[PDB]
């Protein structure tokens, strides 16, 4: 007896919806992202000879998502607030039963990658696959601009072996006067400026949409996926690891400088909303890390800091915690606060560690750059552990600094010790006493991978073994160096034995873990050298 509707037949329209709207063809941040709070979907039905005032539903996974009568040749139009790959399916009733359409796949797309596959990676060269059972702090920073000449896209990064994956850097809006840092690097000044137009300053942006957000990768190359570059990348990391942390990193060495206009609350409260808003935006996200260089200044502007920016650093930190927390009030989640902070005690005293600690998750201790290329007669250990043996008074070093740190009452949990992937160097060094090249003096940098003076991990590893270095390791200063007596070439670096050596140091004190900078530098012996001192297993 049973006679329900005509089977419905959906028309043709969109597919693919976006919760937050990306620009594919913007230069502008404000031009290229809108958040809306939830998607927008359409669907076209038709039944030939059908009863208009029959019953119809849209159905997205066999869940009711608008309700109404369409019947024959009807419409609706409706809000989605989670993305993910939806089923879609109309269907009508009557008073014998219903009929369903044929179902069409949907895209509804949003920032923390529900749209999306899980990232998927191979070990790549020396790494070897670990699992983090230690419940050790094992992080790496992944800079930017790696997408350009260094290809080191998100996919080559070893996401087994790591627990937080620091992105750097997230700029802040500024023109004369805020951001003058950015000029020693050309072009990047002017990027920013590009980047901001039509914003106001003291906002967090993007300094490089293309590779952000545009540039196709591997996985998201299709002209309409709504987020392709690099957040593109690290929304699907999120999908194969959801318990690595992915912080987005403000400041940094040539962005640091409108930190030091925070002693205007009006500013301080600007940037603290803008940050809020950074993260509902980019959902896959989960909290902040702070990344100025310097509180109380010797950053890169000479003209910038003061005494008073330790208690701004706090206060920042006190205003940051309290927006994670209503912000985890309306999302759920939990957000980490952390900070990269200097290794050197005389820019540790400008701040109380023990006031801010309350408010953070981590401390990256920033345990390198103790000694480069910007000197020709400082020679020495850029990221050791200790002070080395012709130098016993040496303050820049990595124990020196957690102690002077530990000793302002900031519980070892917290400190998560820096390991280098990269060397600082010099040529030319001449006048050394007892067959030590750190006696004497250079002429100047050595030759550089990317930049002057300094030299990938891998550059380094593989140059040792063609036997174009001579290879020492310090072991009372816990650190190595490569030497060419010839041309007067040397060259501090972290290897797997320091690194092993630092696992060993936090693991002795109840350190939080080690985190490196940069990820693309390194051939995976150093993160394996990280997770294997640190205890995790293989
Ligand atoms: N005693 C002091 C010394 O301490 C001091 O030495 C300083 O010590 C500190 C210690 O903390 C060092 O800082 C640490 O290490 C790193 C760097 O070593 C720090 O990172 C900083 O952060 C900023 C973030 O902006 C970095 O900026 C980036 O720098 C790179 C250059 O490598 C730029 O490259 C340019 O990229 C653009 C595009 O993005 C390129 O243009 C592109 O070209 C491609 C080609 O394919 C094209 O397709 C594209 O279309 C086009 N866009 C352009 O050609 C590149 N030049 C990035 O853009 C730029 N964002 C910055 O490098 C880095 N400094 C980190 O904070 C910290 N962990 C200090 O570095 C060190 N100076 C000395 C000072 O010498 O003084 C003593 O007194
Ligand atoms: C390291 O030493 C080199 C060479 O002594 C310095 O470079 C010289 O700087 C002077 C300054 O006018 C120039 O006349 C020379 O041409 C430079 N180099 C050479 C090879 O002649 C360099 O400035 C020193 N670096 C530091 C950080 O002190
Ligand atoms: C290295 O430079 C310092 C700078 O004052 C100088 O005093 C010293 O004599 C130099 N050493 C040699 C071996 O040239």
């Amino acid at each position: 007896a049973a006679a329900p509707p005509g089977k419905p037949s959906l028309g043709w329209g969109e597919r693919t919806f976006a919760i937050v709207e990306v620009n594919q063809a913007a230069t502008a941040y404000n031009q290229l992202v809108t958040k809306r709070d939830s998607a927008d979907v359409s669907v076209t039905w038709n039944v030939w000879s059908g009863d208009p005032a029959d019953k119809a539903r849209v159905l997205l996974n066999d869940k009711e998502f608008w309700s109404g009568t369409g019947g024959a040749a009807g419409s609706a139009s409706f809000k989605v607030k989670k993305g993910g790959r939806y089923q879609m399916v109309v269907e009508l009733c009557n008073a014998d039963g219903c009929s369903q359409s044929d179902a069409t796949e949907i895209i509804v797309a949003d920032t923390d990658g529900s749209h999306l596959p899980p990232l998927d990676y191979n070990m790549g060269e020396k790494n070897k696959p670990f699992k983090q059972t230690s419940g050790k702090v094992v992080g790496a920073y992944f800079v930017e601009w790696g997408v350009y000449p260094r290809k080191f896209p998100v996919d080559r990064v070893p996401i087994p072996n790591l627990t937080h994956l620091l992105y750097g850097f997230i700029p802040i809006c500024g023109g004369d006067g805020i951001n003058d840092s950015l000029k020693e690097i050309e072009g990047s000044f002017q990027a920013l400026q590009r980047s901001c137009s039509g914003r106001e300053d003291f906002k967090v942006s993007i300094h490089d949409p293309w590779a952000a957000l545009q540039k196709p990768q591997k996985g998201l190359s299709s002209w309409n996926e709504p987020y392709k570059g690099n957040f593109g990348q690290l929304m699907m990391l999120k999908q194969a690891k959801p318990d690595l942390k992915i912080l987005p990193s403000i400041g940094g060495w040539t962005l640091a400088d409108p930190f030091f206009f925070f002693t205007d609350e009006t500013k301080r409260r600007r940037f603290v909303a803008s940050v809020k808003d950074f993260l509902q935006t980019w959902k896959f996200f989960d909290g902040v890390d702070i990344d100025w260089e310097f509180p109380g200044g010797k950053g890169a502007n000479p003209n910038l800091g003061s005494p008073k920016d330790g208690e701004i650093y706090v206060l920042l930190m006190k205003e940051l915690r309290e927006m994670l927390n209503e912000l985890s009030a309306e999302t759920g989640r939990k957000y980490e606060l952390t900070s990269a902070i200097s290794a050197g005690w005389d820019k540790i005293q400008v701040v109380d560690y023990s006031a801010a600690q309350k408010y953070m998750d981590h401390i990256f201790f920033m345990s390198y750059d103790f000694k480069g290329a910007w000197s020709n007669d400082t020679l020495g250990h850029q990221a050791s552990l200790y002070a080395p043996d012709w130098n016993e008074k040496e303050t820049y070093t990595t124990d020196f600094g957690v102690q002077f740190l530990l000793a302002q009452g900031v519980s070892p949990k917290k400190i998560v010790v820096g390991v280098a992937m990269y060397g600082r160097g010099w040529t030319g060094v001449h006048g050394y006493k007892d067959n030590n090249p750190f006696t004497g003096n250079a002429t100047g940098p050595v030759k550089g991978t990317w930049q002057d003076g300094v030299v990938d991990y891998r550059e380094i590893a593989t140059e040792i073994a063609q036997g174009k270095w001579e290879y020492h390791y310090d072991k009372v200063a816990q650190a190595p160096y490569v030497f060419r007596p010839a041309t007067g070439d040397l060259i501090t670096y972290d290897d797997a034995r320091s690194t092993i050596e630092k696992g060993k140091y936090v693991r002795a004190n109840k350190l939080g873990g080690l985190f490196a900078w940069e990820i693309d530098a390194d051939n995976g012996d150093i993160l394996n050298a990280m997770n294997m001192g640190l205890g995790n297993s293989a």
